[PDB]
């Protein structure tokens, strides 16, 4: 429950 949030980071840009 953390990665996810680095891999919608990289969603972001």
């Amino acid at each position: 429950g953390l990665f996810d949030i680095i891999k919608k980071i990289a969603e972001s840009f």
